[PDB]
């Protein structure tokens, strides 16, 4: 009797995927969840995670490759590997050369989730919902404060978005960009931000408790769908803003010390079945990386340009770079200062 341990993002599988795999294979699954790349990386670098499969973003897989925390995937144990789109594989390979360590899972963008009606009530019918101005212009956040503003608790995402908005390289390697203009803007915004959190914003958007959030696309579409299902009269939408946004792939990987590799390959091959991953996309409102699955994904998901954006929008997307340790120090210190920003001092 074997037991497979999986560590995935919250809100990132269909409700019946694991039970269906358990029923089919007889394998018992222990499924645990996270909402932060930094939490997962800390576990991978601190000791044994005890997990057989983990799901980093691709730039987090990249940065940990030479640490040897992952073992290469034996493709002979993944006969359904050919269902993955081979062009998407080439893009993922920028982070994982020759696709040796990672199985692409889902792809999306980091944009703005918002309450359509409350934004228009507060900012007017002309509210700049197609722009990062909605959430990064202080004059707008000051007005939105009471209806509730959330930022992701993701320093890399937040600084890269701010840098881009300020007309800098979103992956700037210049320390002064972080300590100066990016920090200046974030401190100006900070009094109007209710919280930094990377998962509470889904239900808060759905229930009308947060009016604007920096959010991951399919999480915001899940909020929208939860409100629709609740018949609660809340209208949530998502914007990939006109100034561009971050795009990313999340990938399954196998820790080098995984106990139950055979069961792990069984689960990956299960996810490679087109019906399995299409059903996941239908529930989580994210694009998968499986070419064979695409015709099976629901029309509502496939036809949503905030899930499958067209070429003119894709042209404005950027990807995360791994920063050197001096930028990492500057950025992380600045993030701690920003998040503590409301506190009173006596110096
Ligand atoms: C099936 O995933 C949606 C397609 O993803 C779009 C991004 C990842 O690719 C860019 C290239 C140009 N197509
Ligand atoms: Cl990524
Ligand atoms: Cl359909």
């Amino acid at each position: 009797q074997k037991t497979l341990h999986i560590y995935n993002w919250t809100d990132y599988i269909a409700p019946d995927t694991v039970a269906n795999f358990e029923k089919e294979t007889g394998i018992k699954v222990v499924y645990d969840v996270f909402d932060s790349n930094e939490v997962l990386e800390g576990k991978l670098m601190a000791g044994s995670t005890g997990f057989d499969l983990v799901v980093p973003s691709a730039s987090y897989l990249e940065r940990q490759l030479t640490a040897g925390v992952f073992q290469p995937l034996d493709k002979s144990k993944l006969p359904e590997w050919k269902n993955l789109d081979p062009e998407l594989l080439k893009l993922v390979a920028k982070h994982d050369p020759d696709n040796k360590f990672a199985m692409p899972y889902m792809w999306a963008t980091t944009g703005i989730g918002y309450n359509v009606d409350k934004v228009k009530a507060v900012l007017g019918e002309n509210a700049p919902v197609d722009s990062w101005d909605l959430i990064l212009k202080p004059e707008n956040l000051e007005k939105l404060k009471s209806c509730g503003v959330s930022f992701l608790d993701d320093p890399e995402e937040v600084f890269a978005t701010v840098l881009n908005y300020l007309g800098k390289d979103p992956n700037s390697t210049k320390a002064d960009d972080y300590t100066g203009p990016a920090t200046d803007l974030l401190l100006k915004l900070r009094p109007n931000i209710r919280y930094f959190h990377s998962s509470q914003y889904i239900n808060d958007l759905a229930n009308g408790d947060i009016c604007v959030a920096i959010g991951w696309a399919g999480d915001v579409w899940q909020a929208s769908n939860r409100a629709k299902e609740a018949k609660n009269g809340v209208n949530v939408s998502f914007s990939i803003p006109k100034e561009g946004a971050m795009a990313w792939f999340d990938v399954f990987a196998m820790p080098a010390d995984a106990k139950n590799k055979d069961e792990a390959y069984q689960f990956l091959n299960y996810l490679l079945r087109p019906d399995v991953v299409a059903h996941i996309s239908d529930h989580v409102f994210y694009a998968n990386a499986n070419k064979a699955a695409t015709p099976l994904v629901s029309a509502e998901v496939r036809e949503n340009p905030g899930i499958y954006p067209p070429a003119d929008v894709r042209a404005k997307l950027f990807t995360q770079k791994v920063q050197d340790p001096k930028i990492d120090r500057v950025r992380t210190r600045a993030w701690t200062k920003v998040k503590s920003g409301k506190l009173e001092h006596h110096h």
